């Protein structure tokens, strides 16, 4: 099953509660929280008592947070303890990718890797007993369209997840609409975060309607 | 230079001189004709009359055309004595494919095939030096979505090319907009026919501008 | 689990409920229908309003519709909506094989290829989403003995099943009886069409028995 | 031994039995019938009666027919009626092909397939068993000069019956005459059809010893 | 034409305009800047004044800039707006490559990355489209001899270079001179940056012409 | 551009400015020398004085010549100041092969290798910086019909000069004739040398129009 | 010989000398240092004060030094200056690998890289000459069992090895005991660093005997 | 999910189901016996009686058997009325391998085969239908410490068994304990034999769960 | 250990016992003979007595001898009669290169095979068990600057060397000075023969250090 994961810097966040709700009725699989903290990426957006605000408020559909953090092992440890579902990190954003990994691990919830555009995919070679899922940026984090020479990057992770006969999701971040979803789809990627495409349209329901009809044909 | 062919079927047929003329000032490179003559696929569009009647308001620009028509000689040269500078067939439309390649060669124009989704490259081998073009077809000829399969297809077929050394256009044709063009272009893909996404705008002008700005990046 | 289905083609078609019914008690998974126009193939069998009987008659298991006619479309919407549960057409069959294994999915059922003798699996490599099945042709279809040669393209078409990582039955129809049902299963074949074998048997049940002994083993 | 087959239809068809008879005298092979039906292409040329006026006449050659005709059956057995030693039709001409090999061979004669200029290989992958013999045409079939992309056709031809280890016979007809033998038979071929340059010439006997020359140096 | 682009930090920096004038009318192609920041490297050289400098002194010719500095998008945006012609910059340098290969080439100039000797070319594989040169650094920067290693690193990045059909310049610094310059021309180096090789000589017409005849023979 | 270059050895030698006069009027491109010393090969032709003597007529075209000597150097000289444009030799002909083609080159023309039918392409690996051109010979020197064998030959020579890159003219001369000239040509020969097939012809025009016409289907 | 050598950050640190020189007269073979400056990994452990001060007590035996700190340089120089043989450090923390190496090699000491469990052997490509060991990281450094990932690591660094031709030396730092080191061994390294497991035993003799005799047995 | 099979071999086989009953208690999967006849191995163990000594006793936990023995057919037979439900035999002791598999699989019982160390894997080709679990032994049956040549079997057998599509165990025996278990799970295996390290250890559970912990993290 | 070894050809013929005795004093390894014969190269150098003078004057080093003489035999023996270490010729100068090299190993001194530029390695592959080294001239013997396109065919001999599992010199010989000398050896080069570099230099010992620490780095 393909997931539809809005992500909630899109969101409203004056009513974020009320606007979660909505998406994830609309048919919304999880919530994604892209985390910057002004170093790794020149901008900043959100900690992790956003998280637990959001599961004070009742939420309990998955929480997935992309770390564009460096460092990242007290963020990973205060995500974790909000109530995160799972928690991925760049590589280059840590002296001890394995350590980091595994110190998600510990909480119980899913871990892996988020791979910046020209970030190629040896990161995941040693460290794959811990790898739970993958995310592939499509432009550039934090600073737009997509960036098609993804396609073939999710080519390649999709053989890599293959060969490792681990059941690992393939996720992507960035640009992501109803126009070029199925042509991302056919690469392999099972996942897919889209924040202006759902959240500044009419509808979240026809929208993730639209996403779907295309993914199904894939 | 990527070719932006806007495809008359989706223009003002009541004033085709006239929105052809403005489709040419907005950018556009060459005009095509998607002819069909609902026995190779269920419609019918317009004959040859329609591209001299074209010639003598005064368009000046190429003019492809695409043949889903069964059988094509008699087709092909009546397009080609109407003015066309390139025509297309589709291999399974005739009973003679390097005579029906050498026929359009014969009037000193472009050859070559257009390929149905279903339809592989194996047909191109044997009449390569009669190929000047190829024509992938994106949607189910005379009845959409762009079908995603095909960018796999247009990878191979960009392969193919490069290993005859010689120049052959790859174009596509079917539900090419500016969310998805620049996906498909770096897929090998050096040519775009357009339809509803240029006719159906607002501006042809800010239409045009935005698939140039999206293939310039890729 | 490896399906019997018996091809009522050679059951008692004066008594075809009875006849049914009975071989689905004996031990068939699936009904199969060989429909043939005497157009592309050389006789004329049974249309739509023959499953629609079935169906009032209180069949509830799979009716399997291998479509030997051409052109195709007609026949793929009169017999999905008399109640079949996979349709297969022969690509050499229809202009526009994509746009037909579309209509048939359009009707929430299985859709597939059905092969002939001499022809090979490159109609299969575009199309590969909306393939749910494949028949490999084991005789010259409305003309007989297993044809050999069949195993080796039954191991290729296995082959290509394996690389797509998606479950695609396949079947095989012509000639097959008990004793060389196991030397065609080692092949990756999953499904069988036979009619004779276990029509003009004294025992449905020991026959279907007989089968599911050897294939217990492959 | 390599054949030397001179083609009918370029013999004097007012004193066929006698232009035949001198041809053989003058060192030919086989008689060579190509077969047309101004459907499959656009001629028409001669039916089984000719042949078998020529068996009546004294002709005890070989008579080797290619079936330039769409469908093919009828006259597969007619022509084998009237005494051919093998016959030849294209894949795209009948909707089964190994049925009509089959039928071809039922008659105790030489088998085959015959393959335009487009044609490939791949229809000779599973109907191998039924096939002795494989014609390429090497001119666009009832329309010149020998087209030079057949070179590499026999090359892989010659590739594929040597993997079969069975003896098929490599025949060429197309615009064959002694200054392109040589450079035809380095890639396989061992059959030769030619009409024009023997029937046509002033000595058949010279004509034939000039072929022969080339190819015994090959 | 391979170009050879003198490195002005080994130029008289107290009468650098005349000492640019005379190298280039010497035979000169390009003036090579290496940019250094203290940080990336132990040593600081010049700012983007210094070339601004250059263009309001006269100076025509192309200006390449090596950005030996980290972070590294400030002096992108000085040494753009200041008249540079190309500029390269180390993946190490950069948290987001794509982003600041995007961001010089906004500037409508050549963009591309540079190498340390230990650095392998996995760091050109995605952001292929925005990589208009390369800089392999052939001595430790900042701190030589030729490292002799560095012939291997060009053959690969040449191969590399031709399997992407684009025009990538392949320049090389770090202890060139005309008694080694055509050994690393035959590994694929296009362009040569050469400091004290060419500014520390007598005559830099004798030094230029020197390389110029090594070259002619590769 | 398909080059036709006349071999003068076919000429009339008693009135050779005019013969070469007409030739080059008549469409050819170059002037081709086939130089024989007695030695390398069982005839003697034509020394330098006899190029000297058609530049002093006149005649501007190219003048390619095709060293069949041995020894090589004095004759470099002398053809080299005499004007040619391009030279050639037979490997086996120089014990020190790089240093005449440096030779030749000193002169500022084309140099290169021609190759016995018996001769391998293993020579040109290590000169292949001094290689312009590469001269098949089909016939046995100074002794024919086309050698078929070379077809296979001119392939891998294609095969070689693809690999480095440069434009390499690649040539054959021995029985070039307008019935195998096509079937040369798809093999990659870009020059064709004859001599009786032009010079020996009723028509100089004719014969070189229907190479050009055989050519141009290529 | 496969080498033995007890990391000192496990032994009496009170009684350092005395420790050491017991360890060594048990047979271990070389003393491990393990550095840390609480950046590169989150502890301190001791400077090259340490070393020289072993160097004064009259230790002789090999001292090998594994940096994990950032930056490097500093460190390299002083504990070569104290007595070091042998100095990695991990790539990841010095901008100038390549120098850094030099640097080491400067002191006539051995040089390598050591590499932390993510990350991978691209490092090593391009200073091969300059590498006279590497070290395995089998724990995550500063923070444990033996990480079984590295086995596959261990193995491709030892093909790397061969490949090169050179002695390197394959060593491995983390969770090493006499119950896994010859599973360790099998795969090509040969050296240990063991801690714990030696000094924490009660009788080192009887340690390092039970360690040599698994690895006698591989 | 990982098997941990105690060997009872070490049990108490004085309070033999009192020594069981506790280990499945601790965690244990499957009781597994090594059953040797002083025949095929140099010692003798237990006979079918003891199994069915067990079954009496209430164990329902599955139960292994690993038969050292030659011949084998006598006691599959007893061993599977006993109430084995996986009985493995080692290749070498019997005459009729694939008969002796499909006598285990006639119980209803799964079949395998068991390797000693230095047999290889050949001997699972052509009976893999009848292969439900294939046993590495890791010491010299009936004879210390693992063999760690067998982890590079462990990968081979994974692969042939990943080739297979099949689910069949990939079990391991001799010499496993807590701190080379993690190693050899790496390699494939996904069963484990303990005898000594399981029933000779203070707690059962502890041990178990050190096991399990290790075994977690591969 | 890398040789340098000083070619006597560059030495002052007139006091050459004084010239070799302060080149082996200064560093040099073994002492070269470019002994030319006036047929195989256009010069004429020294004769067997010049070295036999060296082995009276006192010089117990090493003498190397490349013979560019045709034909070779007589030489080889009085070459080895006057005190030569190791001989060297050309494959193409002799007509029974098997037999010429047991000639020289007859003498129990070292034998091999130079190079010229244009010559390949294969005249190495049957004749292995008789090489000692090889020798690859890098100018133009009897004629420079070192020819770049060596470096390639220094690193295929390097590989062929490798496979032999002999020990095998690989030796270089034409304009090999200090600035190209380290490039020459990444490429497998073991011994250098260098003349004009080192005679004409001021301190032969400053140019021996300078090229012994050129290949220290390698
Ligand atoms: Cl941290
Ligand atoms: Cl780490
Ligand atoms: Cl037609
Ligand atoms: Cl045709
Ligand atoms: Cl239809
Ligand atoms: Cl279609
Ligand atoms: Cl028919
Ligand atoms: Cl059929
Ligand atoms: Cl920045
Ligand atoms: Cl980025
Ligand atoms: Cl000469
Ligand atoms: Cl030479
Ligand atoms: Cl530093
Ligand atoms: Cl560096
Ligand atoms: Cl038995
Ligand atoms: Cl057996
Ligand atoms: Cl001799
Ligand atoms: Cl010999």
């Amino acid at each position: 099953h393909i997931q539809i994961n809005p992500s909630i810097l899109s969101a409203d966040l004056a009513r974020l509660g009320d606007d979660v709700k909505a998406v994830l009725a609309a048919g919304a699989d999880n919530i994604h929280f892209d985390v910057m903290d002004n170093h790794y990426v020149p901008n900043l957006t959100f900690g992790p008592m956003v998280l637990k605000a959001l599961r004070d408020y009742g939420i309990t559909a998955g929480m997935d947070v992309h770390l564009m953090v460096k460092p990242v092992d007290a963020l990973i440890e205060s995500f974790a303890k909000a109530g995160a579902t799972s928690i991925v990190f760049h590589p280059e954003a840590s002296e001890h990718i394995d350590r980091s990994l595994q110190l998600i691990k510990s909480f119980g919830i899913q871990a892996g890797l988020a791979l910046n555009p020209a970030t190629g995919i040896d990161c995941l070679k040693y460290v794959e007993s811990n790898i739970d899922r993958v995310l592939i940026m499509s432009v550039n984090p934090g600073f737009q369209k997509f960036i098609p020479a993804m396609l073939d990057k999710a080519k390649e992770i999709s053989k890599w997840i293959s060969s490792t006969d681990r059941d690992i999701l393939l996720e992507i971040d960035g640009g992501v609409n109803p126009y070029n979803i199925a042509e991302i789809a056919v690469c392999g990627v099972n996942a897919f975060v889209a924040g202006s495409a759902i959240f500044n349209s009419d509808s979240y329901k026809q929208t993730i309607d639209k996403m779907r009809d295309e993914l199904n044909k894939v």
